[PDB]
């Protein structure tokens, strides 16, 4: 089983994957995010945030009102399962989480919470 995935967030406000499959055999799953763009995090910042499909809209909405200093995330938001930090050009960050935090038959969504980005920067994550 491949228990990790390398994802990129660029200046065109896009992730390089629209779907992630987490194999059931994995105990932990790792997401390695990088920013191959030229723009700084205050204008084109990207983070990889995971939540259930049902909680996405809430996380994104409250996230934007939180500000840059809060990584565009509502402090202690229980709806967030896992997340990388907000990164800009030339930066990278990884996040590892327990696969047991996920369940079969529930749709998950990964997305960037920087203002307006989730319009394009989002995708599905499923446990199979
Ligand atoms: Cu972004």
């Amino acid at each position: 089983a491949e228990c990790s995935v390398d994802i990129q967030g660029n200046d065109q406000m896009q992730f390089n994957t629209n779907a992630i499959t987490v194999d059931k055999s994995c105990k932990q799953f790792t997401v390695n995010l990088s920013h191959p763009g030229n723009l700084p995090k205050n204008v084109m910042g990207h983070n990889w945030v995971l939540s259930t499909a049902a909680d996405m809209q809430g996380v994104v909405t409250d996230g934007m009102a939180s500000g840059l200093d809060k990584d565009y995330l509502k402090p202690d938001d229980s709806r967030v399962i896992a997340h990388t930090k907000l990164i800009g050009s030339g930066e990278k960050d990884s996040v590892t989480f327990d696969v047991s935090k996920l369940k079969e038959g529930e749709q998950y969504m990964f997305f960037c919470t920087f203002p307006g980005h989730s319009a394009l920067m989002k995708g599905t994550l499923t446990l199979k």
